[PDB]
């Protein structure tokens, strides 16, 4: 499996590691990839796309790297299963509600409720691990 993410201070990156740990604990292999080093072709061969990005300016996906990546794969992911996650600060998850609506709009099947955690996943560590375990069972 593969987890692709963008993180500006390390919050979403930490979530990604924790989600990977859950998948591994369930007996499966998984690689975490920063959006900068992702290979679209190899990524498109995955049965489930696990994508994460923190909330950026005015509740949007990160603009210089993550958004363009989503746009590029947008026409080639109809029917694919996706699990979404990310860290946020002062908002209430608007960027994620929009990210979920967008992926659905591209024809994807959002398999679980998106996992969102405020700032660093300190108290929410187990929640991240459990999300990974749910994904491993799909
Ligand atoms: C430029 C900028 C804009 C932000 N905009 C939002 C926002 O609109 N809503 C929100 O809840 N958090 C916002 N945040 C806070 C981040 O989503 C939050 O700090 C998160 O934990 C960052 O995770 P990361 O280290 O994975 O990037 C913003 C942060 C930055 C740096």
């Amino acid at each position: 499996m593969k987890i692709v993410y963008w993180s500006g201070t390390g919050n979403t990156e930490k979530m990604a590691e924790l989600i990977a740990k859950g998948i591994i604990e369930s007996g499966k292999d998984v690689n975490t990839i920063n959006v900068s080093d992702v290979n679209i072709d190899e990524l498109l061969n995955e049965d489930i796309l696990i994508l994460g990005c923190s909330a950026m300016t005015d509740e949007v996906l990160e603009e210089s790297e993550f958004e363009p990546f989503i746009e590029e794969i947008s026409t080639k992911i109809s029917g694919k299963k996706v699990a979404l996650f990310g860290s946020y600060g002062w908002g209430d998850g608007k960027w994620m509600r929009d990210f979920e609506e967008r992926m659905n709009g591209y024809g994807c099947v959002v398999v679980e409720t998106p996992l969102i955690v405020q700032n660093e996943p300190d108290e929410a560590e187990q929640d991240c691990i459990e999300f990974g375990k749910k994904i491993a069972n799909i």
